[PDB]
């Protein structure tokens, strides 16, 4: 496999159907030794879940807590000498956020919550991880969605804290591009997941990009999982700092409904 | 290999150093049954150098000619009962619109024979293929450069055609993707090939990428012909109409400041 050897560590692994899933499947198949994180009360789950995976270690992280990221590779660093990729797949905002009007439903707290789980976050694990990664061709991975580029309704919050992961991917790829690391993000089309489930007429937005698209469908965990196993792998060393769109081309389209 | 059983087009292959020579390897190493195109008296060359790579056909096409093109998809029919991808990497315009000044050295002529040959020649090849590649996963990339998104010195005329170019992808992707054709573009950071050679202090554009750039380097041909191969392969079918950036990161800074 294209990533024999390397070592993984995956976030946000909470179903079945989350992307992290998708992303473990690809990198287990190209021969990755993985790492997964938690939340709270989910250990029982995720540790079930990436069994098949064979992970080095299954270690609580919620990264809400600096001091639980710090401990985060203190206790990686125990079973492992350098780290080869993070996978941040880690996303968050008060539901009140994503309810219609934003200057309606905006609020001071949400959208700091959002900020600081969603795009700080990523920065912290660079922070965090940037020792276990020095000089051996390491990659960062984030995800986020278009929702970024353009003003959405409901994403609202959301959007604009995808904005700012994307810039904060950019500046941790100048920061640590000296070391060998590359930093990239993959922008995901609307995947039936746990989070998607939390915003209200999916199933029609998810057919809207089915329709719309040039490939006239919906991606899946796989085809995002296989791009973000792409981006860790010696054959992407010339790639930092940048957005892969995987969303069946909904991206370079207007008006492509007639 | 990812690319294994897949048939593919090679065009642009000069070189020893050519980007093409990079994907080809890149390609061979991942089992995909290769042919290549040149130019009028450039046979030789060509069938001696590719022939590492096994080539299925080493056919004549100036993509100048609409004729050839079609043609060449003719004899390809012959010994190819589908096509799984087209790579693109076909540039070309007059010397007298790389020198100093643009609205000085810009010409009507040059102006269109950069776009006929640099952007046209890739719709031409969609247009020709399109019955050999419907509904099979198939592939197209082209080879374009950030002198498409922000003016340059020098570039010139070149960098109005690649940006013809990259719109022609768009454009191309929301055309081919209902026979299940993914359409996509590389730009590549500069490498020293034979084109880059036509312009006068490349040793030191080169050096300037190597310092602003994030991982404070130049892309080889591999880094370059890894990712066209990746395009060009079933891990990458969420992705079309988009361009991804080999350039050690270039595209996403500003002022690395000296
Ligand atoms: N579903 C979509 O349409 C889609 C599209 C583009 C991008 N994305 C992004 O992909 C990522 C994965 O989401 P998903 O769609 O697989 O949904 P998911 O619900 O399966 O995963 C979201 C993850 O966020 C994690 N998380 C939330 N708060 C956390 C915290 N405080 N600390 C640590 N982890 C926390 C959860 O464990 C969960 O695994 C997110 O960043 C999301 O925005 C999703
Ligand atoms: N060298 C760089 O810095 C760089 C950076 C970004 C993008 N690119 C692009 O990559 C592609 C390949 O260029 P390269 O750098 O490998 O150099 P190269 O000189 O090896 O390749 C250019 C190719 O264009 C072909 N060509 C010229 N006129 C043609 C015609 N009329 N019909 C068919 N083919 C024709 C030549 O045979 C040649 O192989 C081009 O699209 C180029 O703009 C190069
Ligand atoms: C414009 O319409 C949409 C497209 C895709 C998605 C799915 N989607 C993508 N990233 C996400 C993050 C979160 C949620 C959902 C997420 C809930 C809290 C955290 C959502 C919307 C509103
Ligand atoms: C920042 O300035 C540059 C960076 C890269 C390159 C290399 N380069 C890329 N595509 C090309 C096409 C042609 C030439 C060269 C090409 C000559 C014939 C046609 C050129 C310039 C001016």
């Amino acid at each position: 496999g294209f990533l024999a050897g390397k070592k993984i560590l995956i976030t946000g692994l909470l179903s079945n159907k989350s992307i992290a899933y998708g992303i473990a499947k690809a990198m287990h198949r190209e021969g990755a030794e993985l790492a997964f994180t938690y939340v709270g009360q989910f250990k029982d789950r995720v540790e079930k879940l990436c069994a098949e995976f064979n992970p080095a270690a299954v270690l609580p992280c919620d990264v809400i807590s600096d001091q639980e990221i710090k401990d985060l590779f203190v206790e990686l660093g125990k079973v492992w000498d350098g780290l080869d990729a993070i996978v941040h797949s880690i996303a968050f905002a008060p539901r009140d956020q994503l309810e219609g009007n934003f200057i309606d439903c905006v609020t001071r707290e949400g959208f700091s919550i959002a900020h600081d789980i969603s795009a700080y976050s990523f920065a912290a694990l660079a922070k965090e991880g940037r020792s276990m990664m020095k000089n051996r061709n390491a990659s960062m991975v984030a995800l986020t969605y278009i929702g970024a580029e353009k003003a959405m309704p409901s994403y609202n919050t959301m959007g604009v804290a995808k904005a700012s992961l994307e810039a904060t991917v950019r500046y941790t790829a100048l920061a640590l591009g000296e070391d060998g690391i590359k930093v990239n993000a993959v922008s995901a089309g609307p995947i039936k997941t746990l989070a998607a489930s939390g915003i209200s007429n999916f199933k029609k937005m998810l057919d809207y990009n089915a329709m719309v698209s040039p490939l006239k469908k919906n991606v899946d965990i796989m085809e995002v999982g296989n791009t973000v196993a792409f981006l860790c792998s010696d054959m992407a060393t010339g790639i930092t700092g940048e957005v892969v769109h995987v969303d069946a081309g909904y991206h370079c389209v207007s008006m492509g409904n007639v």
